[PDB]
């Protein structure tokens, strides 16, 4: 159970979530950010100041997840930002 394959898998999820997000609110008008890995796509729910298009903005965040997390495959990401 709790040191299976399975359960080891969430937990290195969850580490890199974590990172992903610590990062994404070091972001010029990104104040909170939350990170989830569904295993394999990624999401991301941010609170953004919007001191630029939203489309440049979710391109930069979409960027920037897949330098930070090569794993995923850019068309599986997915930014909703929040006011």
């Amino acid at each position: 159970h709790m040191s299976s394959p399975r359960a080891e898998k969430a937990r290195l999820y969850s580490a890199i979530e974590q990172r992903l997000e610590q990062s994404l609110q070091t972001m010029e008008g990104v104040l909170s950010a939350r990170v989830h890995i569904s295993y394999v796509h990624l999401s991301a729910l941010a609170v953004y100041e919007r001191g630029s298009p939203l489309a440049h903005q979710i391109s930069d965040i979409k960027r920037f997840l897949k330098n930070s997390f090569a794993d995923v495959d850019y068309d599986n990401i997915s930014v909703v930002l929040s006011e």
